[PDB]
């Protein structure tokens, strides 16, 4: 057997990317993940101080990207691309991954590029398939052709984010143009007017809205779910999203968390356990 | 396919090793060889200068362990667990080993991390599958979660000890509480006045007992089987365990010597075939 | 499964091959290609400034070895052996290589050693199996033990020339004692006397006969067969095989250029595109 038949199927949504800022000339590659929308997903790293991003596809269009935005902790960035015709891959789900699952690295740092290896320990996704800078922000397979991750750089030792936590980013920058990360896994946005009014609640209303609850994490079982608003964590108020960070990060490991929420009118206040 | 299936099973058996010295800080993984004695094996260079050896378990149980023994030519040593419940691997033999033959590096460096490549060479067994400091001492097993092996320190070169030749090691520790390598493929020990008078001997009798003959030895093929005695080598009398490596290794490639030896009261003497 | 099977039947037909020179010492491995010639091909850089070949086959028979020739540009060089009774592997085609496929690099650097990989691209092959010093001019081969590549010296990252054109310059060096790489894709020879009315020529006739014309090359493209004579490229006559790379490479990239040349005692002239 080989692994041509399923690689040939993928190696449409793997696109190069080149970068010009300053003069600097950065190289990486990058998935295709919605061709209706012309939207790819890369490295943050390599598009950083980025002035000309340009993506060359497979079929050698070279064409200029717009950078929706981009997460830093987990080295993600999100381009749109105004374009058509375009193809994707099978993307399958990081859920049902395991240790000893084998697995490929693309990437297109010319111009293609695969490597093989297993799933080494799983929050990113550690494997001996060997990941470079030419393909960092490339798309790891599984031995079934689906999408299971984001490359990134870092041995004998690549490191790769889960697509499903690849995709819950993409959305948040693609829906708010932004990501800022909570606590204990969850993910916050700022409540602005518009935003208000657009739940019900008055245009002068201030908190933190909660964007998405990831399930079985503290926050969900301390009770908290997305569409919530913090205006308090313990004795110090919420008014914007980077305060939950701000907040939390100044509290130890482990510790009761006072937090004022306001569930659909409704004030709650709900005892939580900080993680590091 | 993939290899998750047959890991976890693999994976119970495989333990962390930190130990503390002198501060000294190691840290290496380890295989539970005997759950009904608390048995374990790990790489010799892990245990050096160490005072406190401590077993982390898969479960989290944090146990304390007692060094039986160890050896440095193969790099293994044996500790002794004084716990329950304990649940080992599916073991091999390491005869059917061929290159070719895929393979897989387990270990637990931190509270898993398996990797994948093939035997290269077959006395130790070379493989691509990347070993690191993390995962020495851990265990080399076949497509078939079969414990083949027992990972080494030293490149894109691995090296493990076939388990054949480690449980013997280890047999060796359990039942004598050390290990002697004599000459070409055997095993002494120090015939103790207790051990003679178990054999029908004198208490005042002396010599190198051989503990074992690994098979198609030049020692078997010269004709010296297990549970005999060692007086003399050539013109050197002999009286302890040690001095048959010092006596052999003070004679030049592929030379004659004659060893007196004592099988169920009766002298012989053995024409034998110095190897490297 | 395993690959053992197979690699049994590769094994025989790979060498050991030592280099003494000026003292000099050098050590690669080589595969046997023709065994009823005795011919066997190894990398370039190993035999260079060769005063003594050696080469030890597996059942150990140590052979000295004659240099039929070398190649710079693909790092390859063929030598003839005067024994018999040797066995040979199963060789494949390079054309049926796709990215993905699995892939075994052999060699033998003592006295065997084979590491696993998939083709990461595709003028020669490159392969996450970790090629080595001790295996460069050694065996590549497909997951049938069929020979697809021959082994180079360079990461993470290995290269092979494919068989293919292995075997296209080994014939060059056996028909004609050496190898010419002409322009875009072709191969030429000098047209000797003895050859020129070996083709109905006249003795006194000069030009640079094409030995060999690769199949969907500019130059089959631009109409030119093997058998064929260039006597002018451009306003520069031609006279000798050097003066075809000479004249060319002294030319900017996709330029025409008319070469007369003479097929059959008819001369034409051919427009053509000039390649890097």
């Amino acid at each position: 057997p080989s692994l041509a038949p399923v690689l040939k199927n993928a190696m449409p949504a793997i696109v190069n990317v080149a970068v010009q800022g300053y003069k600097f000339e950065s190289i990486g590659s990058g998935v295709i993940i919605d061709p209706k929308n012309g939207i790819i997903i890369t490295n943050d790293h390599v598009i950083r101080n980025a002035n000309l991003i340009t993506v060359t596809l497979q079929d050698g269009r070279r064409l200029k990207a717009r950078l929706i935005g981009g997460d830093s902790e987990t080295d993600l960035a999100v381009l749109k691309i105004d374009a058509k015709n375009l193809k994707s891959l099978v993307i399958g789900d990081s859920d049902k991954l395991e240790v000893g699952d084998y697995v490929v690295a693309i990437g297109n740092p010319f111009g293609q590029s695969a490597t093989f290896g297993i799933v080494s320990a799983l929050n990113f996704i550690q494997t001996d398939a060997a990941i470079n800078p030419g393909n960092a922000g490339g798309a790891l397979v599984n031995a079934k052709g689906e999408l299971i991750g984001i490359n990134t750089a870092i041995v004998g030792i690549g490191f790769a984010i889960p697509i499903n936590m690849a995709k819950d980013v993409a959305q948040q920058i693609i829906k708010f143009g932004s990501i800022h990360r909570g606590l204990m896994g969850i993910f916050v946005q700022h409540l602005t007017p518009e935003l208000a009014q657009s739940m019900g609640y008055a245009e002068d209303f201030q908190g933190a809205l909660v964007s998405q609850v990831n399930q079985n994490s503290p926050a969900q079982l301390a009770g908290l779910k997305s569409g919530d608003v913090i205006v308090q964590i313990n004795d110090t108020k919420i008014t914007q999203a980077t305060q939950v960070k701000t907040t939390i990060s100044l509290l130890r490991a482990g510790s009761t968390a006072k937090i004022k929420i306001l569930r659909d009118n409704k004030p709650l206040t709900l005892d939580v356990e900080v993680t590091d």
